[PDB]
């Protein structure tokens, strides 16, 4: 069940021939009588390899994510678990652009969509733990979004490296349960991937993200006992050709964490990024 550098743990997958027939949809909130979706959500049992032992050695073009050192003060912290949202737009805002900045050197950061979560929230399944593994955009969302955000800049800025993250920070520390999980994007087959069109409203309004099936195949990742310091930048989509065009990630039931742990909470923020390295 563990050992001392990994655990094991399940996660929500789809299943490894889904898309292949039509269109996959998903209704985040299906009306009585509605058809919620077209497939089914399977869980597997997945080894979460700790990756605190070798934390420093993970890299966003070879295994498609990296953890980074940087703190933030604490009240930062309680203005973002109190929801405000000024406070994200704004100072958090700035502090994700300048740490994707240094990371990686880029010339322009975009950030949009902000989540808090905590476990077993009242804001809905956006702000609570995912439990469905997924990389947040497909390249045809990730262009969409560019042209979406960026406006007549978009052709522009796509001629340059484009990159897009998830920027994951834990607001309360260390994290114990519902870490967010990562795969080495060196380990995705892209039979592992199935777009799939998640219906917020009545009709698809975006493009879709990727939702992935499992495979033995996958070198699975989590950082144990994460604290606020430590941020999680997980690459969705990449214009170069490097080892993981992608990573993808997701949050597990972690055994051997006590029932009366507090609740997780965290925040993420996704960041168009153009040019660096
Ligand atoms: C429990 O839901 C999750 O596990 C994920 C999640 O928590 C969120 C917040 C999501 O946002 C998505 C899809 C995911 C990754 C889901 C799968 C949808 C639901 C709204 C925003 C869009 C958007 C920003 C317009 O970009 C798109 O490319 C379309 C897909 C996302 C990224
Ligand atoms: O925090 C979670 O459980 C899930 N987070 C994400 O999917 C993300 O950061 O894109
Ligand atoms: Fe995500």
């Amino acid at each position: 069940v563990g050992s001392r550098t990994w655990c094991e743990s399940e996660m929500l997958f789809v299943q490894p021939d889904a898309g292949t027939k039509e269109e996959l949809y998903y209704r985040v909130t299906p009306k009585p009588g509605q058809t919620q979706a077209n497939f089914n959500w399977t869980p597997h049992k997945v080894r979460f390899h700790d990756a605190r032992p070798q934390r420093d050695s993970f890299d966003l073009n070879t295994h498609g994510f990296t953890f980074v050192e940087d703190a933030i003060s604490p009240q930062l912290i309680e203005r973002i678990r109190a929801d405000d949202t000024a406070a994200v737009e704004g100072d958090y805002f700035a502090s994700v652009a300048a740490l994707v900045k240094r990371v990686t050197g880029a010339d322009h950061v975009v950030c949009f969509s902000p989540y808090t979560r905590k476990e077993n929230s009242e804001k809905g399944i956006f702000g609570q733990p995912a439990r469905t593994v997924h990389c947040d955009h497909t390249p045809a969302a990730a262009i969409e979004l560019t042209h979406k955000l960026c406006g007549e800049d978009a052709v522009r800025l796509l001629q340059s490296r484009f990159r897009a993250f998830s920027v994951w920070r834990p607001l309360v520390e260390p994290v114990l349960d519902w870490p967010l999980a990562v795969v080495d994007g060196r380990t995705i087959a892209p039979d592992d991937l199935h777009p799939v069109h998640w219906l917020r409203y009545e009709k698809k309004d975006t493009e879709p993200p990727f939702q992935l099936s499992f495979s033995e195949t996958q070198k699975w990742y989590y950082l144990s006992r994460q604290r606020s310091d430590e941020v999680s930048i997980v690459k969705n989509y990449d214009s170069e050709v490097v080892p993981s065009p992608r990573s993808a990630h997701c949050a597990f039931k972690h055994p051997f964490v006590p029932k009366d742990a507090p609740p997780r909470e965290s925040i993420d923020v996704r960041c168009l990024v153009f040019g660096g390295r």
